[PDB]
């Protein structure tokens, strides 16, 4: 890897990834002995331990081309299970912020990064693996944590115009909007990796966040350590 | 309706829908007072009751187009819960014959019947109703029948040839192959309807026997439907 | 074959395709000592004689993956002639209910099953054998009957919604829409078959009706046997 | 009209159009009192009278792009029937040098022009009319000349490289390869122009010359004055 | 070559090339002692010299198609560095009729010739050649002419209806448009050929005067081809 | 903005832009007096003079989702003229490491971010500003630095296979790889914005590396404040 430099035996094979690097440091402190694995370019790397349990953080910036190269780095340094967690847009008018939605599919784009992994242009299913996606059910749900479960959409243009964005996406069955899940999901299909994402509602297109950011890092925490 | 030509108020909100018109009607005497409600194009559509719960079997043909038009006609009718029982084509050496594949997510080829539904080509994650999926394990697993849970490709032409087909969907996360379950879902998401699908594996890429099998896994399906 | 199971020698060399099964019934009433050689999954078979020939007609179900499929099995068991006979809606207001339109060919929205069978997005002229074509002209004047020639556009979804559908499609050289030619044109073209295509208009989106079906039918027959 | 600098009265309703400027020309002396009527630009038009019939020879050159200008141009100056002469290599090898091909139908590339017209890239049906197409063969028969009824691919890139070019568009239906009725062919049923093609075969990718395209020309003469 | 039937050695490596065969033609009477060395189909090419040096001018046609034929055979006699004169239709209201446009790069729909050449889709860059193109720059400022320098939208329909045609192209980059800088561009990328792009600005969608501009322009481009 | 939080009048109207953090601090230290304005989700910018102007230095992260991201919160700021500084793969044997590419345009596959921006898939000319780059060939010919021109192709997928791709993009005219090339000069296009970009090559598809970046870095600079 060219990116990320940590070492083999520095990265968990149970990964928690978020694209803020000042979110990557804050929830390290939820590990035990937490470690700072990596730092180049900017991408926090932590690794520690939790509930009997080795795992890391690791920051994915934004965007599908950014997570891709850290997911395929990660994976180059043996982890192999990822849970995504981070901030979203919500699409429907009953979510509030500071809710979190546990995606089951992600809506795209079809082109390039798709087209160079997938060689053509079909539409193959992004979806989270079945079984972690309802252990994360589970823990939210123990947790008394007020969530959703549906399908996103993953945008690539944070500012192209769309005067019928939100009820364009609403009406294809997505609740909410983010950038990387697609990328995610769809990339973990073709390598063998499970992964999974829970989001923190931050707006709603249609202090208390410290709060929700922190409640819902501990139940995906006891969701990769499960 | 043009195609389903059934009388006001005979198609339940909850409709078990298959392929094949002679498992609609050998799936009905699982029913206890089945009436047949709709003949018509050959599509057979029974209504009786399961577990003291009105349902419906309903027949929808083959391919997407067919699907599509049997899910709008029965949805006028009244029907808003749909769960698809088909055969399918194991894409994994794992999956033996006569074993069930519960369905997460449907990859197909864009154009045709996505465009004029979607209005461009964008990949509009194609799922089933995941509460609906959930309770499907369940009552499989409460009858200890053999399910795998994975995605398939919904392929619109049978007979075209691929020489590296097997390969190709299973290195994408696929792990069978049919034909109506993109359509089913992607429609289901943008109509308002709860849709899921379990398929009976009958072959693998990587009748008795098949009869039994479409037996049991029926039976599994009408406990969810009728849950 | 995996969905029609007649055995071979029990399906003709000349097919007359229908979508219903019940119209496949109806006009087996016309053939001289039908016999049933296939009702697997609905799709009705007949075989028989008309004016010194054998022919079958057979139900192929709605939409283009149905018809594909048909038109392979009935092709694997000996069939290489087929002229469908269905029913349309007319795009243009001077044709009436009951009357007919002999297609030249077929406009279709690109991908699935195309891009399976085709292997890209090329655009293949999607026409009728030429001479069956001109025999069906024949035919049908013979006969005294009413009839039109022109392209169709070939709809995967009749439901989907398009304020312009009628504007669009007539104003692309198309007289009416069906759903199957496409298919039946372009994989005939791929595989070597004889087709064309016929039309019953029982609608118009700009006891006579049994009649008219009848009527055409016999049409059909004399140029299948001709 | 910008390139064709014809004043209206000058150009007939009937029109023989071909991509050599020099082939205008040489078949002009077919018509009676023939006078040029245009050749900025090069694209040489010739009216004159045949057989009863007011009609004229126009060039278009080559390519889509090419035919459609000038076929835009000669309708906005009164041209309403068009019938295409050119040359073309067969793609089955028991068609000969010399020999006709009167085309059904065009398979095309999609995109670049086809898009700006049709707005998106269903594939429009790209077949010549009818009836004038029917009277084409009638006109061939009668001058006894050898001819071939099918598709033809029309090609954008008269030199880009396809290792697989001769298979892959013979088994598409497709026995000959030109490059512009795809554009005839669909601008015509857009705009409600009658048209029609002839093609003499001058190469087989799978005096005498002089004499076919002559031949030919007289055929489709009679067919565009009868 | 079957289109362009010029004898051995008749063709300059260095080629002025025009759409207009009656442009070639008046514009070969700027070249010292110029001969006509092809005539067939129309596309007329003469050969002769300017300042010293040998340089042909050739017609190309209208489109993509025709241009790429006569570069392919021109290139096929020897040809290898190419300088398209032509004229165009100005996108934005401050570039007025007669004055120039020094292409940068070009806009277009994907498909046809692009897809047959390339082999898929991608956007490759269509830009002229970078020295080339500099060359022309200062060729013009040395003749006091008034150009401005940007990319143009290489359509393939005339007249293809588009009601929002400017405003879409314009806010895309493009100061004017045409029909075969894209087609130019691409093709000398992928053949390994040095090509540029001047346009005289004929419109502004936004016969002595458009001689004029032509002919002194004219000089310009032959003072670059021979430099 | 809501990713980039500095204040309006703490961003200059000349932006050289990197992808790395850490470089974006390293070469801080060629500005005057230099201010750390940004530092929010990694994305360190700077702001100080150089050559009696100010300038300030921007990290964007990796792909093109990412800068698109940074550019319109940067523009939102009050900037307007960008200059890309990165690390690129060079797919020509005769280009060495260490040595710079001053880009003239971007290849890149289509879709996601272009079609959210443009609207359609139109292949819009990627191409930065005509004036600008040619004061950046004028500023690395005054160091004396070893420089080539050309075209470069965008990649979303760092990690996706393909046995073809140096053969492929070079054919295509580019001699270097990077990843967020065509989508700054496309959005720069279309909102109006002077841009250009210069690579330091860092590899060869086909301490030392420290001063390379140094010594194009104050080239840089010297165009952007000229």
């Amino acid at each position: 890897p060219v990116h990320i430099l940590a070492k083999k035996g520095e990265v968990a094979e149970r990964v928690l990834v978020v694209g803020d690097p000042g979110r990557a440091r804050l929830l390290s402190t939820l590990l035990q002995n937490p470690k700072l694995t990596n730092e180049n370019r900017g991408f926090l790397v932590y690794t520690g331990k939790y509930n009997g349990e080795t795992v890391s953080i690791a920051t994915h910036g934004i965007g599908g081309p950014s997570i891709a190269i850290v997911l395929e780095e990660l994976a180059m340094l043996g982890a192999n299970v990822f849970i995504r967690y981070g901030t979203t847009g919500a699409l429907v008018p009953y979510i509030n912020l500071g809710e979190y939605i546990i995606v089951t599919g992600a809506s795209y784009n079809q082109g390039g990064l798709f087209y160079q992994y997938l060689r053509d242009n079909a539409c193959v299913a992004s979806t989270p693996d079945f079984e972690l996606t309802n252990k994360l059910v589970t823990s939210f749900s123990k947790r008394n944590l007020k969530y959703y479960v549906g399908n996103v959409f993953s945008s690539d243009a944070f500012y192209a115009e769309d005067e019928e964005f939100v009820k364009k996406w609403s009406s294809r069955g997505n609740i909410a909007v983010e950038m990387e899940c697609a990328t995610l999901f769809t990339l973990s299909k073709v390598k063998g990796w499970k992964s999974a994402t829970v989001l923190v509602v931050s707006d709603n297109l249609a202090e208390e966040l410290e709060k929700s950011v922190m409640d819902g890092a501990k139940a995906v925490l006891d969701t990769l350590t499960s």
